């Protein structure tokens, strides 16, 4: 698929005005976590364009919070790359590593003893600043979900669609990435907005879309939905790419239809003005995340 | 009847647990008094508990009965003729989530007193790490009720209906209880392995589907019939057949469990926990389905 083509949305991406300052802060973090960063070359790391990604996906965050987003995305890209290796083919070893990382999220790790553990403990300290213990409980469970999927990924080393997508939802870390909308916006969403079915659907759709578009973008290089569809349908490669892209487009359309229905949903619960504003900041945060992500993805 | 390749089991401690459950209802009289005596016993709650957690001790089976009784009694208060104001439901439910997270100032209402008892009993013996997920799943259940109350005012959209029902059915907390009533916690890379995540979602969804077919506009049969412009019989069949397909998939996945565990080189203790977890969901399904058919 052309890097020219984009998913259709009725709004465009935005870019954080603090991108340069946050990039400088991110470079300092990489220096403080040199052992973690050294697992790939400077050229590979720059190729990822991590600070560009952070700026597009959280475009309303402060300089300090944008730097945290950058550090976080760099951790995700570096963590996972560590398993593109013979270690990544040893699920029991992966399970030990990932159990220790979850223990950090839940406050039970006795001592940090690896570069990944040290980097994640720094990030987690910063992530939980200013957030309620109640928010922290869900954020910690979503980190555990992410870490805990990695042994299955290692065991996997052609899967069925449902198994593949179930694994992908975990390894994509989108639940934590959307938890960060609250932390980087300094607010917490009212529980009966968070769990209203309109909002639960916005979150699932915006979480799923990037996994679909990423698999189309990455198919050439590469456990990929385009391959699964091509096999299952016995169709051409270009046909399989279109099937996957078009399902992403259907999800995007449904996301936007539900966003149009948000004011009626809020009024139906008689939200007060502060609750209504939180609901909008949450929905808009997921929308701007998506638009920014898609722009980054088409330019790399 | 929904078909499974294994049968239900029944807890041998049913009578003792039922007596302990009657004592709990006596202690929470104001909550219990909200419905008639014939209506409550027409549910029989301890029968359900005995069938869906058939390997629990007497003491733990009593906790399961008290919990199931709470779900029915708590939800009854929102079953008014015209529905409760959603923002009033939101206040009620925010206070209950606060109990689960340890932040409620004072336990005041009958529902609050009952839930504080149940939550203390549920958390005893479990790690704070387990409690974080269990609390979040209680919070999910409580937090869905304002949306449910709004829905009473006006058939909903299918995807939105099933998104709501997954929350109000409380199946995530009900499966959290497999660990608490079994006195074990499952290894994280078993719990989040895609085989096990699908087992859990399938077993959570099946009872919502069969319950909607059995109870005759917020109902999946009505939604299907309207969307397909089909007959009542075709719509029931669509919903019932979908339930059967999910049960069939559940059992296929359960057949693949040994290979999945070996692929991760689980040790014997971890493998046993994986089996206890999967068997717990399987027995919950078989027992529920038996109870539902009477």
């Amino acid at each position: 698929m052309s890097d020219d083509t984009s998913l259709e949305l009725p709004f465009t991406h935005r870019r954080n005005p603090h991108q340069t300052e946050a990039a400088d802060r991110h470079l300092e973090w990489l220096q403080r976590h040199r052992e973690l960063a050294a697992v790939v070359s400077g050229s590979t790391y720059t190729g990822w364009d991590i600070t560009e990604l952070a700026s597009l996906v959280y475009p309303e965050s402060s300089a300090e919070d944008l730097a945290l987003a950058a550090d976080l995305m760099g951790f995700y890209f570096l963590f996972d790359d560590q398993f593109d290796s013979p270690l990544g083919r040893r699920p029991e070893q992966v399970a030990l590593i990932c159990e220790r990382l979850s223990a950090i999220a839940h406050g039970t790790l006795t001592a940090v003893t690896s570069p990944s553990e040290r980097a994640f403990a720094d990030l987690w300290r910063r992530i939980t600043l200013g957030m309620t213990d109640r928010w922290r409980a869900r954020a910690a469970c979503n980190w555990e979900y992410y870490f805990a999927c990695h042994p299955a990924e290692a065991a996997g080393r052609p899967p069925d669609r449902e198994g593949y997508l179930t694994l992908r939802r975990g390894t994509a870390a989108m639940e934590s990435i959307f938890d960060m909308i609250e932390r980087l916006g300094h607010f917490e969403v009212p529980q009966h907005v968070m769990h209203h079915p309109l909002f639960r659907q916005l979150r699932q759709l915006a979480a799923d879309i990037p996994s679909f578009t990423n698999d189309v973008r990455s198919f050439a290089q590469e456990a990929n939905l385009v391959m699964i569809v091509r096999r299952d349908r016995c169709c051409s490669t270009a046909e399989a790419c279109a099937v996957v892209w078009d399902e992403a487009q259907r999800m995007a359309d449904r996301f936007c239809d539900l966003r149009d229905q948000l004011p009626d949903a809020c009024r139906s619960m008689s939200l007060d003005p502060a609750q209504r504003l939180a609901a909008e900041r949450y929905a808009d945060g997921m929308a701007l995340w998506l638009a920014g992500y898609l722009h980054w993805e088409s330019h790399t």
